[PDB]
């Protein structure tokens, strides 16, 4: 009776919104895997899905030569002896071929002329880069390691992280701004922010084993129009009728699509299961209470169905905060299916939740789906 699980077309736009189901890992901190080099097992990213606009915010002292950019090289060991304490530079691969050509950040026009580069959008490109790039050992050997990468979508660069660790704090561990002055390491946190580095999109080396699977399967894009709901008693309950739902008051609906990234109940896979496998508080919306009142509901209640209502915007942690497709996540292909008429098209009603004391309607407007309570 769900509309949404109804017909084939709908079933497969809603897929992309299920994390559990192709994400798999966690996404604050993805470290879903655990591969060995040099005899020693590291935690590993793991996820399959790009996660837009997440950036790992550094806390090194606010002066020379820190920049606090996750996105500079490594520090070379003479670089660290003139910084002393905490270890300057960011998370960057700082390798060279034996050439002493650099690996990271690696351009995306030379990828994209590479005819073993199978994706067929820059961003799968980067993450296919990412997947054929593995951890050499002390020996110089091949691992099975596999760096997390970003893509720079501004610049069209690919990072490849030598650094995977995604959260560090507490002052036994890591200093901020340079306290303790003992510590090897700052502190640093994974973050989205309602202005700064939506360009930049951080994933897994593992979204580059099936490059273009991302497409379709995962929730890039913001979902303008509709409460994300869970199909209950004959009808689409959006997230506000659940009693596990969290409804948080904020000032603008980027501050809501934070929140699904950022609050403490998002899959994560940090210390700090240990592997949450995708599951957690990745879901929520934005909409205006009868009061007027900007709110944001967050769930982690995979969402199966959805409600009409023009004023909401449904975010999940791992997608961006435009519900606009990128030029970079078109394939140039035309086998490939297209991210974007699933939701595109008779007044249909459903037996009445004596519960609640209301019922599905579900029609088409606008030449659009409708799915509401009446
Ligand atoms: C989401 O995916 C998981 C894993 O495949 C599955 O167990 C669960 O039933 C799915 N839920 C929805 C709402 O699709
Ligand atoms: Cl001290
Ligand atoms: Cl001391
Ligand atoms: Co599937
Ligand atoms: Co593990
Ligand atoms: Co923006």
């Amino acid at each position: 009776g769900n509309p949404f699980q109804a017909n084939v077309e709908m079933k497969t736009f809603m897929e992309r919104f299920n994390l559990t189901h192709h994400h798999q890992s966690g996404i604050y901190v993805d470290l879903g895997q655990d591969k060995e080099v040099d005899g020693t097992l590291y935690r590993e990213p793991a996820g399959l899905c790009p996660i837009w606009g997440k950036h790992i915010e550094l806390q090194q002292p606010d002066r020379p030569p820190y920049r606090n950019n996750f996105l500079e090289d490594v520090p070379t060991e003479k670089e660290y002896k003139q910084s002393g304490n905490p270890l300057p530079g960011g998370f960057n691969l700082n390798f060279v071929t034996p050439s002493g050509q650099r690996i990271s950040p690696f351009p995306m026009e030379l990828l994209e002329k590479n005819s073993n580069i199978k994706a067929s959008t820059d961003l799968g490109r980067c993450a296919e880069f990412a997947f054929k790039t593995v951890a050499m050992d002390k020996n110089n050997k091949a691992t099975k390691y596999r760096y997390p990468f970003v893509y720079d979508s501004k610049k069209r660069l690919c990072h490849i992280l030598y650094v995977s660790m995604q959260l560090m704090e507490g002052k036994k561990y890591c200093s901020v701004k340079g306290e303790p002055p003992d510590l090897t390491w700052y502190c640093f946190k994974p973050r989205k922010s309602v202005t700064e580095n939506h360009h930049l999109i951080y994933g897994s080396a593992y979204v580059g084993e099936n490059p273009d699977a991302f497409i379709s399967k995962c929730p890039n894009q913001a979902l303008r129009g509709y409460r994300f709901g869970v199909w209950k008693k004959g009808r689409c309950l959006d997230y506000t009728e659940l009693t596990d739902t969290v409804i948080e008051r904020v000032e603008s609906k980027a501050q809501c699509w934070v929140k699904t990234f950022e609050n403490d109940g998002v899959a994560s896979d940090q210390p700090g299961q240990p592997h949450s496998g995708g599951v957690g508080r990745n879901y929520g919306f934005y909409y205006v209470d009868t009061t007027g009142e900007g709110k944001c509901a967050l769930s982690d209640q995979v969402p199966d169905c959805l409600v009409s209502d023009s004023a909401a915007v449904s975010y999940t942690a791992a997608g961006s905060l435009s519900e606009e497709t990128p030029n970079f996540i078109i394939p140039s292909n035309p086998s490939v299916t297209p991210p974007t008429t699933a939701l595109q098209c008779p007044d249909s009603f459903g037996a009445c939740d004596v519960q609640a004391c209301k019922r599905q309607k579900t029609s088409c407007v606008g030449g659009q789906i409708q799915s509401t309570s009446v």
